[PDB]
């Protein structure tokens, strides 16, 4: 056991949307569960700034996470929107190799692109924000996993997108901003 | 492993939608299986009672089912929508503890009673109702993860909305109402 | 230990799509994943020949995926779509019984044929198809487990239909058919 690689269930400001800033502005929970020969995933994203909690005032919304594992598994946190390491529930090591949580190259590999489309490496879902006055919106999941290489640091990609297009703004005022449980399942690399 | 609790997998009537009903009047199949740090659960409703099996003659309708846990994650019946308690796939020496299963309290913390507020309490998601045209209908969702007590006698509560907003009622006559399985994961308690 | 049925992470062509080919036409991914009572599933088709790659020049697709197995859970290739058995992830055999894999017949019943609707063998749910100039189209998707036999060898059943209804066609020439990975749970046999 050591099944598990997480945030933590209720994390500090931990990952930054505000392209830029130095310093994280919200909060991801990202939980990887192994499962037989897939991960399990369950991600959440909660503001932490008046920037990102006023970003449902307007009705187009688009917000990006973009994490950059290295051969180990392990965050790169200077490229990486979060700016924390996982850490495995079990264990009180930071010792450890997270490679078996970390998207298949084989399922899901880097490619250069070359005239023609890899679109096997992306999840399409969605999940929801619930405004202040009780409306519920919908908000479409992109993930990727691996497909473009940016660096020679870097062994596995995992990027999430949440968008939002609607007809009126969610919000006219500053409200915490909490994207609903996304859940996703991915086959995972060996241990 | 003392990893599966449930109703069973075909459950007599165990569940009490009417409001002032006195003995069930649905099927609720309710499967909580742990995995890491996670629970997945899966939840359908099977209607069992005329009032039930008409409810979809409307165009507007919510169906709430309210389940509400000891600290030692048993069901409290005269509270809860389910009448019976869950069980674990393999039997019992002091029947036994289900905490390992409940919502964890860290993640989805009890609050004031204040409207509006903390909404990471809830998972949004969706199912269908297929109606005896052949229609499908699709159901919005809402899970709520402790959040509220509903008195001094409850550690852990799940709450389950079904709801439909159509712009035509799915039936004109009673037929079988069955919600299409629900699947969810959400972070758990300590064993 | 041996926990995971599938068809491998980037299969060869496997399966047949178009009524009356000979031989496969697309490569179906199906993964099959127990944990605890249940069994989580993750699939995607990929085309492989020009007829399923041309299939998203109309707006209105249907493709059907039909699964059968005998009583120890292995796939019988001729009326299958799929045309080569799933294999374990840690095996080499046919040293395997795989029917701890399957739908279980008390949570999804065989029935009388053409006796009734019997909605609770379904789920329902989406996935998506990302066109080659980007946009997204929804697909919507039927799992049927059980119910009823296509002859009297079979023991099991599991079928997947996607479906896409667009008010204007994804493509104008051949792309390479991708339905995005869906993910579905359900109450397993036991084995």
């Amino acid at each position: 056991k050591n099944n598990t690689l997480w945030t933590g269930p209720k994390p500090e400001a931990n990952c930054i949307i505000e392209y830029g800033k130095q310093n994280p502005d919200s909060k991801l929970t990202l939980i990887l569960v192994k499962n037989g020969g897939i991960v399990n995933g369950y991600v959440t994203l909660m503001g932490a700034s008046d920037y990102v909690n006023t970003l449902f005032k307007n009705k187009n919304v688009s917000i990006n996470v973009e994490l950059y594992f290295d051969a180990t598994g392990h965050i790169l946190p200077d490229s990486s929107s979060l700016k924390t390491d996982l850490e495995l529930k079990y264990k009180q090591t930071a010792d450890f190799s997270a490679r078996g949580f970390m998207p298949s190259t084989t399922a899901y590999p880097f490619v250069l692109p070359n005239a023609g489309t890899h679109n096997e490496n992306y999840i399409f879902g969605q999940c929801y924000y619930k405004a202040s006055d009780g409306a519920l919106f919908p908000l479409e999941v992109t993930v990727m996993l691996n497909k473009r290489l940016p660096d020679s640091r870097t062994s596995y990609v995992m990027t999430f997108l949440w968008s939002l297009n609607a007809g009126l703004a969610p919000e006219t005022t500053q409200a915490t901003l909490i994207t609903s449980p996304f859940t996703f399942s991915y086959i995972r690399e060996d241990d």
